[PDB]
């Protein structure tokens, strides 16, 4: 078959399907080209599922700690497995619900490989072995990212990637998990609170080292309460496979140690999809890192053809490749758009407990930069919902210019705090300051009272602190 | 024992406790007093508890009635004295805040009761069993209210109001609660939870009728299923107690019906505290419904005495009483400050699960008001965290003007939505339009990702529904 389409989209993760749904509403004939994963990575073995198993998680938590405070009686057990079924019954849900998004939105889908011929042209292998070919006036790349390795080092049955883990029902008596990020933390979160040995190794001298170091010691002090051991300053060398067990050379300060586990995961990156599929073919000029590069409207240096997502490696999560995929979308049409901005300043989290939430300059990046900077610290522990929810735990952290009170970032550690970072983040966006931030009126009690006094902590002096 | 002060605060809640924080940072000499509850209703009886026995009421709920999808097995049961232990604890700790608080704002705390003796001078029944005589230049009245009892009943062994209830450590077979507002539905759902059979009795058509209709019907629903009773279009007329049964006559038109239970709990609101400490004789003007009258500055008629919280019955929440706190107190002081304004537009929020959060008009109001009405409702179940934190009920339901995407109102329902208004509240209190709204990319996968669906639902198009 052969047929014309204004927009072809290269996978169907939450940068193409979104881009997909949004050409289609710009009055745009759409495709959607994808083998394997409707919904892509996010939805079927990434942050659907992994969030249902962190749900679980806690509750766990809640239990073998806090049984005593809350009243609990008597001997209650977790089975793994019923985990494990619950996030694949979750994962299934949503990604049927692309589906119903596709269709809504008169999209057509391709199940297949694609790979460009030309600049306008994309040759597809379909799943059940035979060929079509496609012709567009533009295209948006939104091919991911897959698992970086340890260098020198290979998967293997007891070495693997999220993807096998994630659909693992039976669970490893140990575990090493290599890599200290968002991912790294999670699983080995929810492993431990199942009875798994986890030990955690990462190579620079803190875990979420992409965070504020408060936050950074903060969550440290939480993994290690909790019975996690992290291996910090520590670099993998090499992963021997001997079936019974693996064994993990690892080295700090000039001193090689083996560190042993019946299972290793490689959590230290994700590396952007872009070889086997003919990028060459159509001009497309990668980075320096081997992301496909991109300009403020997700342009590639070939005018018609866009990249969206973790392809291009700016910031690898879903929201960023949704709204990156709706900028793609709005430019095709000739639509009312506006740019991402700094890729700094968006919002970033982290689901284990306590919560991780951040978005902009950490404090220490804001010094080093040249800003006037003013800092507010507010303690959950004076917070009251934080104290009746039974974890009073962490604080918010805002780091503002002390000119004007624009602020710079925004750090949070507790309870279910990723879902106070809008408030933050639509004030950084239209320049709302500290001085009227300070005169939004926030529900008691709730944790969003502890943003409150942070923004009068940078414009003068808090209350309740 | 005679003393002056720049400031004396009448009471120490919420609106008593910060006015006086606030009057402090800004130079003025201040004292406080307050004869039983420092941190007042809120702290000691009311919010901070009752949040405390809501959390516990929650996890009763999880760890039987959905343990099986949890994975959760074992015989186990919940202790509620150990939950009203928990409470007692919590406020404790809040109330001792309360006091360090003072101590580092150097505010001189009163113990005893305050009764006028004219415009500028206080005399004081100390706890101690002494008086004094406190003299002033500016006074803040924030005494706060009491329960407000059905017409024609009276307290007894069992007819009480939350104030016997909550400091219960054992619970009743039976429970009868007038009142389907916050504090009857957040009783409603923590004695439900720990096994007494409910009812509750609404005079209104609806269950929470304040709110909009939408959220009124959603959360009868759900509190039908957890197995609440709620009476709604029907009259309390007598409550007899038998002692052994408390009878209580209702009246659904046109006919009567008796209903009978171990106990009665009295919430269908509050009066405003005015009577006996001598308002009369400091020329203290008292409206129509017998509340202190102010201005837009919390200014009575007596032009240097304040009064804020609940006893001006403008909105009686914490929130709110600080918020007028610091008005006054800044007003006293001379400095910069912004009035509340329409205090419709204040967030207020129902914390039994799912969580009731809302500000602003309902749909219906806007539409009498004769606005050109936008209204976009996204339902959880279209919402990935809800999923995976295993409550997909409510919804996101926003109202806006068609002119330039103003909003009106935010009306949600759902796992602890009173989290996510603090942006909606920032956007309407700034003139931020649902345009500018939809570009504030918000952290996967959240609750908060419903409101940016909303918004895009404002402007045109939502993408995942
Ligand atoms: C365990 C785990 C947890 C995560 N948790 C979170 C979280 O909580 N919050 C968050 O924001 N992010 C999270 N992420 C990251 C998130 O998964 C990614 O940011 C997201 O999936 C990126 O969307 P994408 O469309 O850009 O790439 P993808 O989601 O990977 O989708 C890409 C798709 O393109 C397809 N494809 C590739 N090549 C071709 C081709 N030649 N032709 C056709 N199709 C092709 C692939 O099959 C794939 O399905 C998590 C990731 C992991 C691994
Ligand atoms: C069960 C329950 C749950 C609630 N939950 C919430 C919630 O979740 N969120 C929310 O926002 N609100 C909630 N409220 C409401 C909240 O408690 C009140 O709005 C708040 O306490 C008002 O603060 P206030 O300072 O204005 O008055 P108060 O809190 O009542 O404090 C007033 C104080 O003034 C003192 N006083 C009175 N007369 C004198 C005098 N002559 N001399 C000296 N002192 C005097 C009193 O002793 C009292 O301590 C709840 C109330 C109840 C009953
Ligand atoms: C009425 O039928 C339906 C079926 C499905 C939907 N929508 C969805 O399922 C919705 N996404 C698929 S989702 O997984 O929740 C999601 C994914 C990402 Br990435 C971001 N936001 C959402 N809400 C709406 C309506
Ligand atoms: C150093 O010791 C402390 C410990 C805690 C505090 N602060 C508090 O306890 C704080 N309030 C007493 S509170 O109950 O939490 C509260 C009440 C109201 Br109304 C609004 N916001 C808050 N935070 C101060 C000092």
């Amino acid at each position: 078959s052969m047929t014309h389409y204004d927009v072809v989209v290269l996978g169907a993760g939450p940068g193409g399907y979104v881009a997909a749904i949004r050409a289609a509403q710009l009055g745009l004939s759409t495709a959607i080209v994808e083998p394997k994963y409707w919904g892509g990575v996010c939805l079927n073995v990434g942050c659907i599922p992994s969030k249902a198993l962190l749900r679980n998680a806690e509750l766990v938590h809640i239990f073998t700690k806090d049984a005593k405070a809350f009243g609990i009686s008597g001997e209650v057990t977790f089975d793994y497995g019923i985990a494990y079924d619950r996030s694949r019954k979750v994962a299934e849900g949503r990604v049927a619900g692309v589906h119903f998004l596709m269709k809504k939105n008169k999209i057509t889908e391709i199940h297949g490989y694609g790979t460009f011929a030309d600049a306008n042209t994309l040759l597809v292998d379909l799943n059940d072995g035979g060929t079509e070919s496609v012709t567009f006036d533009n295209a948006i790349i939104a091919t991911g990212s897959s698992t970086r390795l340890v260098p020198g080092t290979s998967l293997s049955a007891n070495v693997v990637t999220y993807e096998e883990q994630i659909l693992s029902r039976e669970l490893p008596k140990s575990i090493i998990i290599a890599g200290a990020g968002a991912i790294g933390m999670e699983f080995g979160y929810v492993l431990k609170n199942y009875g798994v040995d986890v030990t955690i190794v990462e190579f620079l001298p803190r875990a979420l080292p992409n965070e504020d170091a408060d936050v950074s010691k903060e969550i440290e002090k939480q993994f290690k309460k909790l019975g996690v051991t992290i291996l910090t300053a520590t670099k993998v060398e090499s992963i021997a496979d001997g079936g019974s067990q693996v064994t993990v050379t690892v080295t700090k300060d000039g001193v090689a140690q083996e560190l042993k586990a019946e299972k290793v995961l490689q959590a230290i990156g994700f590396a952007p999809n872009v070889e086997g599929y003919g990028l060459d073919k159509a001009g497309v000029a990668l980075t320096d890192r081997k992301a496909i590069g991109v300009d403020d409207y997700m342009r590639t240096n070939v005018g018609h053809i866009y990249a969206i997502g973790d392809v291009n490696g700016l910031l690898q999560l879903a929201h960023v490749a949704e709204a990156q995929g709706v900028v793609a979308a709005e430019t095709i049409a000739g639509a009312e758009t506006l740019t991402l901005g700094d890729h700094r300043m968006l919002p970033r989290a982290t689901f284990c407990q306590p919560n991780v939430a951040s978005f902009g300059l950490t404090e220490q990046q804001a010094r080093n930069e040249g800003y006037d900077v003013v800092v507010a610290k507010f303690p959950f522990t004076a917070n009251a919902k934080a104290h009746g929810v039974g974890d009073p735990s962490g604080f918010v952290k805002l780091v503002a210019d002390a000119k004007h009170g624009e602020l710079l970032g925004g750090h949070l550690v507790g309870h279910d705090v990723a879902e106070l970072l809008p408030e933050l983040t639509l004030a950084q966006r239209w320049d709302l300051t500290a001085s009227e931030l300070a005169r939004n009126v926030h529900t008691h009690p709730t944790m969003s009272e502890a943003l409150q006094e942070c923004f009068h902590g940078l414009v003068g002096h808090m209350i309740n602190f």
